């Protein structure tokens, strides 16, 4: 009997960009459960359990795995994950070492009863330096993963020392015994941008997102009225709870809405106010450094702004030009129409403004 | 001269799931029409019929084929879809059967004066058993389509009796001769979810179809509130004609204008009510397994909700979390969001609350 | 030194169809890009010229290069578009000649100092016939591009006379010396749509585009109330400034706002009434003609008709049907629902109607 | 009724290099064969006719056409086929276009009756020159084969002049009346080295041909013994018809026996003596020279020279070194062995010396 932990936690900008890598798209499955389905086919597992910085995200992807939230280091989310563990071995592996072979899995599990952690390792054939200074290549080991390790060892391997980097180095600095078994390529820590292309990850699949976003806001203020963070009119301001942007609200609704991300009050509501401020394109920035972060990217923008007055028509480009420049994207990417309601209803009495946004989200394509 | 029946009629469980597999993508094409489209190239027919559980839908895709309601056997459809024919010559065929391949159309038409009906035909090389009972396997004919028959025949040979599986024994069966052509692993018929993955079958075209859906009802009705059938609040209800869930009703119309299977009110009117209980996430299930039957799949869902009041914070989650389960579909794909119009319009005097839908739809992927 | 400029303007129904071929999708670029970035990866020129008849358009997708109005003719593009070199040398090429190889680039600069213009040309084996009449095969030139020039002397080549097709017969008619370097399969000019399949060109990328659309008339005027030209009674018309087709404008924005092509009132505004007539479904079918020539295509429409009346039941089919006819698309793509606000707001008190449209764009599928 | 004429005789520098172009392999069968195969298989010509620079040689491959000895030029040779030909129609084709599409053919005879002769043809789209002199490249035609001609038309088209390098010409000259359907790429002639990579053309079979070679030369003359052109001894030579290298004579058989061209004295005879000089290397050049012709290229050399004196092995790498040098191969394909055979038969006795070559021919390697 043997249980399987995922560490999928933390973060870093090593790999990183504005998108986790746990969060890439590898088929429909996003990398951290890609990687757990694969280890987990092969061996059935008494518990699997997934290390996060993310568990109520992560939940909504599958019921299959017992989630525990994350620790300041590597070792620190193993322990916190390891109190969950009563089989008698188990596995760890880093969600990053994504194609581990089904092959590989068997020498290590062939060699169950050899030691107390059973690793896989590469010899090196190249001069290694540490710190620019040569050192005797032969004496070196890349060590992999996963690992299989006694529990009870690993737990007590962890009591005090957080350190360790590995399961192997824990174990053997409390006296147990390491067995190490043949490693393989496929078993790579994808680490680097430059990583990507050394494995053969299957390219994210075509599914393409959609998102709406609604907001309204009353007329009446004496201020500038911005749109999209353009400047419309000197004094037609909106009677808003930030600088009053209701065309960037809308669309800051539509791009989480896509992304499943709730909606913006859920992010900046009106009770707390440093939003008092607040610049609206800047907090829309950050809404899609969100939905960028889980591995999401924009096709396009359709927005419709439903105003009474003024004419909008002379600042559409401009607001158009400041969306792609705030969101980073082409410029063709963005359309911003406008309509009154030929004088009907609160819109067209001129009682306040709405927007409709209408978005597209593909995942990110990891190819470069 | 010589005329086409496509049989693609009738409807059973054996291959299907909640798709028609004459529903199934290949191409931009569904199966039907791909499969009528490869046997129409091979040969101008005089007439090209099409047999149809499905009339109205099925028109919508070509205008090139007569269309004719189907039967409640193969032989009933065949019958009805014969008069309407006045070629001396017929040939039939499965839709089922895709990849009938040129090549063997050849053979058949290279063969058509020597006997009264001309069909492919398979020899079996396995130990067969008729109920567990060995059968001298030589003697055994496995037989396909198309067949190339006699019209005054096969009307006539479909007369009275109704039961036959094929043209060839129901031309047989009246004293006609028969002529067998070696038949093809090409023109297996698709009868089993297994039997997909034994055909060279083109995989489905990757266009994503969006839906928009927008419903209002009149607040103030002494009963719970719901929405995506979750109880809001305990009194705040609405004025509907069923359970009043604003949110089901919006989305459905959201998932079958997606599929350009009209609206809500097409399928479920407010005139008659045995829709006068109405449990409307019930009536969405039921709206997604018409979606589902010809061909596609949820992406993502994206709800708006426009109430003035209450809250509904605190039962976002839940909302999701119960379309999820209803549509069957994993958690991630569903997102509610809500505003206010701040007071304004009917929406803000908390007249009524209304919702807004958005969706995109998948064809199938049938490679499971 | 040597700059290159890039000819993309003009248009002609040589290859064409609805749709300019330098804005067929090859990748996510455009044609015209995707031909300026190959010939742009290949040298550090001091200053990239792309001449159009779609500036405006052309500049949202770059910040790379400097775009120059189109004349009338390619001489007259192409003097236009050196006025703005002051390198000694220049590189001008054909966008329509997309795929040309690294190879063939380092020929052409290898042999730089030879003569006074630098060409690809190709060989014929073939009988060749000028006017139905043999020509002696071995003295032919099929001449290609790039070519390279000193602007100096292309400049002054081309103060007076502008019929010429290349820069080489140019430069020869002026007494400069011409030096053909062998071309390649690869450099030919993408003229006609039979071209297309005698390229290993990129096939598009699998985007989609959103696009929504929102548009509001009032009632009581006395005349017949058309919606997606199609009509629906007698006396009950719209307030308009056409013939009152809110479903017809809504849709039209919608088409337009997906193609980041503004909204209709770019297009057709109140204003100007040439537009008095109007019958709406044409200026949609005109809309779409425009999105058409810049490389997209519609996959779906979802339209959601907000009227308290009249009932618009039994006109649907015949509304999905004429946009169908008027948009050129198969019926099945088309879903028009309706909706009343249950009596709330103005809809419901009947002073006007809205109409809400969604629409998916996908890049055309120039295979054929 | 239709015959076909496949014009396959000539042969010029053009592609050329020491391998005629109607014998590159593709497949298993050679150019030749390979494009009247394929034009065989498209239609039953009452009469298949091909014209040959090489009849003896081209019948060994097949027993289904009938073969006339080739003319001086084209036309020339055609004449000479028309008068095998009995049939109203006949379709005339270059071998050089190997890849002509049923496609194509479909075209050609689906247009039988409008004109006298029909014919493939290309437009150009770019500048051409005449002599390095612009012309009007509308006016332009690239014309293609296959050719549907009326036979008797033909025929007496070529009673007098004889330069035309069509059949369209040809039947054009003499008044009658020509229709051109559109060509394809796939229906290119095969006239450059260049060309080849152009084509889509089956890449050769990897099929080996071994071949065998013994000779036999009486010791006792007074002059140098020569062998692979190494000077061994100066005075105990070879009693020889020429200048007596017994390994030269041997490698020679074996080299013509793999390639099925006879035996060296069906080239090389003693009967005649400007042989009576002989260098037999330069013979031996030649010879592989033929087996080069016909699309053959040696991989290895193995030697085995039957001696019981001199002691060949100081002389061993020098031999290897000037085969190599003679026939252009690298020099590790060549090995040369020697044995005595102990004091036994008629060279242990010293009475003269034998040779046995082995070698290994493989196709050519036309993909450069
Ligand atoms: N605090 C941390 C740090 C890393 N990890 C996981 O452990 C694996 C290996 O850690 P490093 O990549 O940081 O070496 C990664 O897959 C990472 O997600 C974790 O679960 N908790
Ligand atoms: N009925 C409502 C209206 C708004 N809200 C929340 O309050 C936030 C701010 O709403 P307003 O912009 O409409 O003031 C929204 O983003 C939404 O999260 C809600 O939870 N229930
Ligand atoms: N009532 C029926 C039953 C079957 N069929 C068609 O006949 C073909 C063969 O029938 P079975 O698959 O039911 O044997 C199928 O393609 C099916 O669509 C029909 O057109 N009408
Ligand atoms: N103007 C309208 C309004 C509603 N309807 C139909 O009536 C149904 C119910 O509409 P309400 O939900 O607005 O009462 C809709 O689904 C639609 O089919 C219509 O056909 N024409
Ligand atoms: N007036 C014109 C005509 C053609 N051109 C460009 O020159 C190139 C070659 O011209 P043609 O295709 O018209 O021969 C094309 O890529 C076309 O876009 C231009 O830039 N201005
Ligand atoms: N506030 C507004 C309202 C309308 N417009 C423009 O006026 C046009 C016509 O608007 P209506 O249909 O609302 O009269 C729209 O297409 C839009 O271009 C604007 O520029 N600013
Ligand atoms: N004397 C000749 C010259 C050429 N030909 C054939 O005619 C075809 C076209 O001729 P050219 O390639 O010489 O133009 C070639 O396939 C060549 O083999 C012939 O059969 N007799
Ligand atoms: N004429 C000869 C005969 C033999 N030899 C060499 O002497 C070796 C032994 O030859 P026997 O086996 O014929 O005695 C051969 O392998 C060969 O290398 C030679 O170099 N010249
Ligand atoms: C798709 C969407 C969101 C459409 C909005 C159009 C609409 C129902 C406006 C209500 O009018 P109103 O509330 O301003 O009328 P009044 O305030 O006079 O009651
Ligand atoms: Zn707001
Ligand atoms: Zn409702
Ligand atoms: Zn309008
Ligand atoms: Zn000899």
């Amino acid at each position: 009997e043997m249980s399987l932990i995922m560490l999928a936690a933390g973060n870093s900008t090593r790999f990183n960009t504005k998108v986790k890598k746990q969060f890439l798209r590898l088929g429909n499955d996003p990398l951290w459960l890609y990687a757990t389905k694969n280890l987990s086919s092969f061996y059935p597992f008494k518990k699997i359990v997934v290390t996060s910085s993310n568990i109520t995200y992560m939940k909504k992807f599958t019921k299959n795995y017992e989630f525990i939230e994350g620790g300041d280091t590597r070792a620190e989310s193993l322990k916190k994950a390891l109190e969950l563990i009563d089989s008698e071995f188990v596995m760890v592996s880093d969600v990053a070492r994504v194609l581990v072979s089904k092959n590989l899995f068997d020498r290590l599990i062939e060699n169950l009863d050899k030691a107390d952690c059973i690793t896989p390792a590469l010899k090196v054939a190249d001069t290694t330096l540490f710190d620019n200074e040569a050192l005797q290549r032969e004496k070196i080991k890349l060590i992999q993963t996963p690992q299989i390790s006694k529990t009870k060892l690993l737990k007590k391997a962890l009591d005090q020392n957080l350190e360790f980097t590995d399961d192997s180095t824990a174990i053997a600095a409390m006296g147990g015994k390491i067995w190490f078994v043949e490693g393989e390529e496929n078993a790579r820590k994808l680490t680097f941008k430059e990583d990507l292309k050394k494995l053969d990850l299957p390219t994210p699949s075509f599914e393409i997102f959609t998102g709406n976003g609604f907001d309204v806001h009353e007329f009446g203020e004496n201020r500038p009225l911005l749109l999209a963070g353009v400047q419309i009119h000197p004094t037609m301001g909106l009677k808003a709870h930030s600088d009053g942007d209701v065309l960037a609200h809308s669309l800051t609704d539509a791009i989480l809405g896509a992304a499943g991300l709730g909606d913006i009050g859920e992010l900046y509501p009106d009770t707390d106010m440093k939003f008092k401020n607040a610049n609206s394109m800047e907090l829309l920035k950050q809404a899609y450094d969100k939905v960028r972060e889980i591995g999401f990217e924009l096709i396009n923008i359709d927005i419709c702004v439903m105003a009474q007055s003024p004419k909008l028509k002379d600042f559409k480009q401009a607001m158009q030009s400041n969306i792609a420049h705030t969101l980073d994207l082409d410029e063709f990417r963005i359309n911003v129409k406008a309509t009154t309601t030929e004088k009907l209803g609160f819109i067209g009495r001129k009682e306040g403004m709405a927007v409709l946004s209408s978005v597209n989200l593909k995942y990110f394509d990891w190819t470069r």
